[PDB]
DNA sequence: CCGGTATGACAGCCGCG
DNA sequence: GCGGCTGTCATACC
């Protein structure tokens, strides 16, 4: 076991850093750590150190950190370049582990923590912290315990102990079902008053410090009211012990909105899971709440209650303290399926960087291109300040909005990475610039070749063909790893393939498994041992290739992930590498690579199917085209096919046939014209869609950019059973449509695509007729309320306010002065309803906070005036008339076909 | 440095015998 | 009394 880091902090001249010492034990180093910079020099000194662009540097170590960052301020001063790594973290990091770090998970206390804190007046302010916390639950890694701290006495009452018997229980039992794989694990201590508790919490803090802190909105809920708490009553000192360094920073987040503070503790990593999972579910969501994202993942929810949570710990103690046992175990739970943390951890060892900073692509990047070059003697250049500039991004066809009958797909492979590789795109690099024609002009290969002794882009720039550039280079070794690991993940499940066969048949020995690498397939000498091994043996055998296996996967999805990062860095200014030109570079050959291959397909389709001039590629957004297929049918006649099955397959087989290599000729054309380093331009079928066989189903429709429907029934070789609704776009995706509008809209659009028109009229009618009958609920649309003040004017409306607001105010002035009554809030979602003219209420609409009933004290009235006839017209017909004007179909059975025209 | 390329709901304005 | 704008806001996806 060799050691690893755990964190690393700059308090000065000083790094401090915790890490796990080769004996296994967590430690705290303090080091006056010695940077090195670098500076230009002249070509009669011999130095090793060169930097990017070839360029000879000298050496220049420092006698403190200080002095390096005032060093830097003075090159600055002269307007000469400072060059070397100016984050001596990791810079430290890099010398201090210079080799592939190998961490153990059960080493590094990883702690989940979520705060319950009382509050008649509202949300509680964690700046103010003006509220007594009355629970803490705390689990611990490494003790593999749940620490629950709970306040017996507080202003808002006395309260019982909290039972265990209880709280596993069943719910019908007046339990809290607690589940039993946990309820052995909880150590439950209580308290008489909250500064016991307070002070308990930092003792037990100082024993069990973590590395890692986690929890759903620790950092901008939990860890900011804990730390102010501790801080208005006992004084800022004893708040800092909350940091192993005793130093804490005040960070105000400055959104694009508003202002928030987060407060930095020194010497923890800080990974709060509700910014984790936004960062790597890649799943948009609805709502990022923990019960709507436990119920997503889990299937169970956050814990039930009755009445209000600022009563709850008042009339039901029990509940209270257990529903915030279960919080913490609900997040523990998603990691067990998600395993982000573990993401977490491999990438920041792998980049060599504070494992926070996962968060930033920019830093990793950074720090493994930095890392490489360190071990070559080369030097990265200074970070320059650039001016925030707007450039060319990716391309979207306007697509003609229509019913497409049979349509098949093809997407680019890892595009703009790809792109990067294939131009040799680099700072270091850059050769030089031509005179760039029209982009038109490219595409229709009707412009002069750019160069013959440079690889170019059609935004003017070329680059060297020889030299090996930088980002390229490092680009390249993290797709040549994810093989690799997926190379091990391959043989690691398919070596556990054969396991399983003498899973039938084993015969008892005692011995252990015999020495074999899961990486990489059995021998013929391993093959005949492994019948002959013992039951026991061949279960750890089946343990530890599946071990492997999940060692693969981590590995290979991180590399994923850096892959789908790079070029995000690359157009942030902040980014070392940065370069304008670059950038758009990029882009703009993404422009050019996408509609000179639509050009290809059409010229191949129409020279295949006779015709001449006809579009075929019908849309195409970035890295994808698609293309109608209704000419390819007709070419067979759709008479011929004997189930929806036989198409697909005579479509499957002529893209990989006939379509593929086609495509594969065309960029190859285009990679000998922008005369470029390497092809790497591939292109693979994604979808095939299209009506059921003997159906009166249309297949799919567009009705614009970003906005489609398709009847889907392979996707990348792999066959469905049933069809499967691909929808972009459109109103069934949006989170504001009310829930049974949603319902409607998708199940209109199942109807059009595989049933046709008569079912769709059919469906429409029939929902109309019903809709009066839905809960009030379902049909209320939902929207999120931000700046109620600003548009507020005395209770009233003032100018430009939005729909939604108004309705919030009409609510207000509805239950002014009922304290009782769901208050809404800034921020928070809410419903909203259409109300009848002449209502007792305000306005033309109510809402009221979202996930709840309305208030009894108004709901009859609310019910009562209810605007069905604008609901229905606003959230439904219209939206349908959308898609049914440009599948060119009527949902109602004598619509007037001149409806259509601009008269 | 933990947002491009998009569409749609809606408010409010402008010409218009 | 309503298209034809512009602007604010809301929510999608790679």
């Amino acid at each position: 076991m060799k050691e690893f880091y755990l964190t690393v902090e700059q308090i000065g001249d000083s790094i401090f850093e915790r890490y796990i010492d080769s004996n296994g034990r967590e430690r705290t180093r303090e080091v006056e750590y010695k940077p090195s910079l670098f500076a230009h020099c002249p070509e009669s000194q011999a130095t090793k150190y060169f930097d990017i662009y070839g360029k000879p540097c000298t050496r220049k170590l420092f006698a403190n950190m200080r002095d390096a960052s005032q060093w830097i301020k003075r090159m600055e001063d002269i307007g000469l370049e400072a060059l070397g790594m100016d984050d001596f973290k990791l810079a430290y990091l890099s010398d201090t582990y210079n080799y592939e770090i190998k961490y153990d998970h059960t080493k590094i206390r990883v702690a989940n923590f979520d705060i319950e804190v009382t509050s008649p007046d509202g949300f509680p302010e964690p700046s103010q912290a003006k509220h007594p916390i009355d629970a803490i639950t705390h689990y611990d890694s490494i003790d593999d315990r749940f620490y629950v701290f709970d306040l017996l006495n507080s202003p808002y009452g006395n309260v019982e102990e909290w039972s265990i018997e209880i709280a596993a229980k069943l719910q019908e039992q007046g339990g809290d079902e607690v589940p039993s794989e946990i309820i052995d694990k909880i150590i439950y201590m209580p308290f008489d008053n909250e500064k016991e508790l307070l002070m308990e919490y930092l003792n037990f803090w100082q024993q069990k410090t973590p590395v890692i802190l986690t929890g759903w909105n620790v950092e901008s809920f939990a860890i900011p009211y804990v730390y102010n708490r501790i801080k208005n009553i006992f004084g800022e000192s004893t708040a800092k012990r909350l940091s192993p360094h005793r130093k804490t920073r005040v960070k105000v987040i400055e959104n694009m909105y508003g202002s928030r503070e987060i407060i930095t503790l020194f010497g923890i990593s800080v990974l709060d899971y509700i910014d984790l999972y936004k960062k790597f579910s890649f799943t948009n969501q609805p709502s990022y709440s923990l019960d709507y994202i436990s119920e997503f993942e889990l299937n169970v929810g956050k814990l039930k209650y009755d009445g209000p949570i600022s009563k709850l710990r008042e009339s039901n103690h029990q509940r209270y303290i257990s529903y915030n046992i279960i919080a913490v175990y609900r997040v523990l739970q998603i990691d067990a399926k998600r395993q982000f943390i573990n993401l977490s951890l491999d990438m920041g060892y792998y980049a060599k960087i504070q494992i926070q900073s996962v968060f930033s692509p920019i830093k990793t990047w950074d720090a493994i291109i930095f890392n490489s070059l360190k071990e070559q003697n080369k030097v990265i250049p200074q970070g320059r300040s650039h001016p925030v500039q707007p450039y060319p991004g990716a391309f979207v066809k306007e697509p003609i909005p229509n019913r497409y009958k049979y349509v098949m797909s093809f997407d680019l492979t890892s595009l703009y990475p790809s792109i990067i590789r294939q131009v040799n795109i680099s700072p270091e690099t850059i050769a030089g610039t031509f005179k760039v024609a029209p982009l038109h002009d490219y595409i229709n290969a009707v412009a002069e070749r750019p160069s013959d002794v440079y690889s170019c882009s059609p935004n003017g720039m070329m680059y060297y063909k020889d030299r090996d550039g930088v980002v390229p280079t490092e680009i390249t070794k993290v797709f040549n790893q994810r093989k690799e690991h997926k190379g091990y993940m391959l043989a690691a499940q398919r070596n556990g393939e054969i396991i399983k066969e003498a899973l039938h048949n084993p015969n008892l020995s005692v011995d252990e498994p015999l020495d074999v690498d899961y990486r990489f397939d059995f021998s013929d000498e391993i093959k005949e041992k492994i019948k002959k091994l013992s039951a026991k043996s061949l279960n750890e055998m089946l343990f530890r290739a599946q071990r492997t296996e999940v060692a693969g996967m981590t590995a290979q999805i991180n590399r994923k992930l850096l892959i789908n990062s790079l070029y995000g860095a690359l157009g942030n200014v902040w980014f070392r590498y940065y370069d304008l030109r670059n950038a758009t570079a990029i882009t703009t050959f993404g422009q050019m690579a996408l509609q000179w291959i639509e050009r290809k397909v059409n010229e191949y389709l129409n020279e295949v199917c006779g015709t001449e001039g006809e579009a075929f590629v019908l849309y195409g957004d970035t890295d994808s085209i698609y293309v109608s297929a209704d000419k390819i049918i007709d070419k067979v006649g759709e008479s011929k096919f004997r189930d929806t099955n036989h198409w697909v397959d005579f479509l499957d087989k002529f893209a990989r046939e006939r379509m593929e290599p086609a495509i594969d000729r065309g960029f190859r054309e285009m990679c000998e014209y922008m005369n470029n380093k390497q092809h790497l331009m591939f292109m693979d079928r994604e979808a095939i869609a299209g009506p059921p066989l003997g159906s009166k189903g249309i297949g799919g429709f567009w009705t614009g950019k970003k906005r489609y429907a398709l009847n889907v029934w392979d996707m990348e070789g792999t066959r469905y059973a049933e069809p499967k609704l691909k929808i972009m776009g459109l109103e069934t995706q949006k989170s504001s449509t009310p829930k049974a509008v949603q319902k409607a809209l998708k199940e209109c659009i199942r109807r059009m695509l595989q049933e046709g028109e008569e079912s769709l009229q059919e469906y429409f009618k029939e929902f109309e007729k019903e809709f009066r009958q839905l809960n009030y609920i379902s049909i209320a649309s939902v929207s999120s309320a931000n700046n109620i003040a600003k548009y507020d004017v005395g209770g009233f409306p003032g100018p430009k306010c939005p729909f939604h607001i108004r309705g919030i105010l009409t609510y207000n002035r509805a239950i002014k002065g009922n304290i009782d009554a769901p208050q809404v809030v800034e921020g928070e979602k809410v419903y909203v309803l259409p109300l009848r003219e002449g209502n007792p209420f305000g306005d033309k609409c109510i809402a009221w906070p979202s996930g709840t009933e309305i208030t009894d004290l108004i709901k009859d009235d609310v019910l009562h005036w209810m605007d069905y006839t604008v609901l229905l017209e606003k959230t439904f017909i219209k939206p349908l008339e959308g898609f049914t004007s440009a599948a060119k179909l009527d949902y109602e059975k004598k619509a007037s076909l001149f409806d259509m025209f601009d008269f």
